[PDB]
């Protein structure tokens, strides 16, 4: 009932990249108000929008670029390039601005125009490709650019680069230390899969039998062997199995409908005051569905929240209103 | 150098309000590379967008609501209300959501519709007033509402509430601990003045000789005794001296032109990779101007960075494009005699 805000960090950071990581683990209470969710079961959300550019990909852009520089894969006179219309391009733009490397981001001229402006603010060169060509048209142009200029480009390659996965060994360490080794279940919505696999690798090194749950859109359930299809959960459901995915490390895969993800995210900001994005809505509903299983009474369940709702204001996320009491809303999410 | 990311917090937070404060203090390097800034002076920015809703006001919405609950000014049955179309409204909605109070936020129908959406998501009731009426219109409606419903509402009153200034005693302690007591100058762009006064009150207790600098728009230099005027530095330059402002605690006031504040913020994100907002461009430019004074050689200068540039994507902050190299840009920002 006493409320203590955070204490001083007692650190002076040398640049913005040193503020990446060490993201806070916060108890959910509002949305966990269910008779079937026992009071000893703990439901915690790891808020990756505390990163400097407000997303989990900050860790990925940083590690990919910093390791490439240390590796000699990225050297002076070269430039970074990466086809992406998401948070990865922002994170690559942030790392390139700090390290002093030009960043080329290719995306359909169609896409994330707010995100275009973010990327240009950082000094990125944007490579806007034909809208009706989607992301395949962006990847196509990157390839053409590499081929026409050998030696010039370092490709981030977020779905095939193990420096992605490896960045989440820190994410894992943070979950282990913050929970004092009590974590039982981790739930992660899957885009590149760097988070689910990197967290799993490192936690299973600490405790075999931590349960690792991947989340993906019901409308595009490729990890569960379904076909790529249209869905609305931004940041996840890439439509293929990333080359960095390692199925051995994932214990269960939970599909979540696009509309249910959005409705969960609406309930989390309303009842817990936590403004999470759409993929977080998916992860959290999967986590609540675990928290109501009898076998999981008293367990500690940690749910990754990759981004904040502010990056979704031009989407449909908040535009749909929800009927009912809190208990009605939660019952409709957990039922059928 | 070796670059190391942040360590685990080693804390499980009981709710999102416990993640407010303890924001990071970061060195500037890119934008400090100008021949008139010395190698020894340390220029640091305190990034208040690390708060859970990405601005300094998180501390203020929290402490206003918390202290009123502790005092008995806010009690079960009452609702919160505040005329604001800044970050304070968001910070009140977040505090209200966690404490379980209804929040009513008044603003012109035409102002910050991105922020309206943010507020509605938190469950706030929006009171949208005539656009042409402006801020005054919203305040007038708040006044009408409290007049007609005596006892129902708790007014945050951000410009006159000492719980605003008091929240920044924590900001000050963070500056003190993070610098190991070496802080010499604090630069804060002034909106409510909770930050510059609350920081000054607590730091001036720690050591003699910490210089406190307030920053306001050139075109509305009201702390300097000039007349109010139109300006484009969002979050500062209220046009009046706030009731919580205490001039005794401020050593110097630096006026900064709107377009200079924007250009600074553009340079900070491109050369330091730090995406700060408009008022941060103002504070940082003032802080660089201090760093070039010979009397300030080797000192530690701490500049408050109240918000992130992503909250500004629909303004002209990033539309205007600066030609020229880094050194031309910095040399043009420090130009004035």
């Amino acid at each position: 009932e006493q409320i203590s805000i955070s204490s001083p960090r007692k650190r002076i950071y040398h640049n913005i990249l040193e503020t990446i990581g060490g993201t806070p683990l916060v108890e959910l209470h509002g949305v966990t108000e269910h008779p079937r969710i026992k009071k000893g079961t703990r439901i915690l959300v790891k808020l990756e929008y505390f990163n400097p550019m407000s997303s989990v990909k900050d860790r990925v852009g940083f590690n990919i670029v910093y390791q490439a520089i240390k590796d000699g894969r990225l050297k002076p006179g070269m430039e970074i390039i990466e086809s992406t219309s998401g948070n990865t391009g922002i994170a690559l733009c942030q790392a390139g601005a700090v390290f002093g490397y030009r960043v080329n981001i290719a995306m359909p001229s169609t896409m994330s125009v707010e995100r275009q402006m973010i990327m240009k603010a950082f000094g990125a060169e944007l490579i806007l490709t034909e809208g009706k060509k989607g992301m395949p048209g962006a990847i196509e142009e990157v390839n053409k650019m590499i081929k026409e200029n050998p030696g010039k480009y370092f490709v981030a390659n977020q779905f095939g680069n193990p420096d992605n996965t490896a960045a989440h060994h820190y994410t894992a360490n943070e979950i282990w230390e913050d929970t004092d080794g009590e974590v039982d279940i981790v739930v992660s919505a899957v885009g590149t899969s760097g988070t689910v696999i990197g967290v799993a690798e490192k936690l299973k090194e600490k405790k075999k039998g931590i349960k690792i749950i991947a989340v993906e859109p019901e409308e595009s359930a490729v990890l569960e062997g379904k076909a790529k299809g249209p869905h609305g959960i931004q940041g996840i459901g890439a439509g293929f199995i990333p080359d960095i995915y390692k199925k051995e490390f994932v214990d269960e895969i939970i599909p979540i409908k696009t509309q249910d993800a959005w409705k969960m995210a609406r309930a989390v900001v309303k009842y817990d005051g936590i403004m999470c994005g759409m993929s977080s809505g998916a992860a959290i509903l999967a986590g609540l569905k675990e928290a109501e299983k009898p076998e999981n009474e008293g367990k500690t369940i940690v749910i990754i929240v990759p981004s904040c709702g502010e990056r979704y204001l031009s989407t449909d996320l908040y535009k749909i209103k929800d009927e009912g009491t809190k208990i009605q809303i939660l019952d409709s999410l957990l039922n059928e």
